[PDB]
């Protein structure tokens, strides 16, 4: 539930943001080979999502994992297809379109509407 700007934002975000840690970690110094996202918001999709790597691919991330190899460590470097994952990219950790009541859903929308102690739908 770290939501950013969009879709196409945070994968250029979670390599920057990682870089702006530590510069270097990239295939420079870390084998980071992973592709990771995850994004829990309510029916409107708010556009946006997470996206997470780690230093050996095989790992574990607590997102979808894609990616793994060269291809997900250039991601970190930022040469990758957005237009390829993005038009590709799985419902799996994406978002839950609620219905009015009518049909019954997981848990509140992220975690921060209660988690597991309400059950909150989409009426609109």
């Amino acid at each position: 539930m770290t939501m950013y700007a969009t879709l196409e934002e945070a994968i250029d975000a979670a390599r920057e943001e990682f870089l702006a840690d530590n510069p270097g970690i990239d295939a420079e110094d870390a084998n980071v080979q992973q592709f990771n996202a995850q994004k829990y918001v309510l029916q409107d999709g708010d556009i946006m999502w997470q996206v997470e790597f780690f230093a050996d691919e095989g790992e574990e991330g607590e997102c979808l994992p894609m990616l793994s190899g060269e291809a997900a460590q250039s991601v970190f470097d930022g040469d990758y297809d957005e237009i390829e994952i993005r038009q590709e990219w799985q419902e799996e950790n994406t978002l839950h379109e609620w219905d009015e009541g009518e049909f019954q859903l997981e848990p509140p929308l992220d975690t921060e509407e209660g988690r597991a102690a309400a059950d909150e739908w989409d009426e609109r």
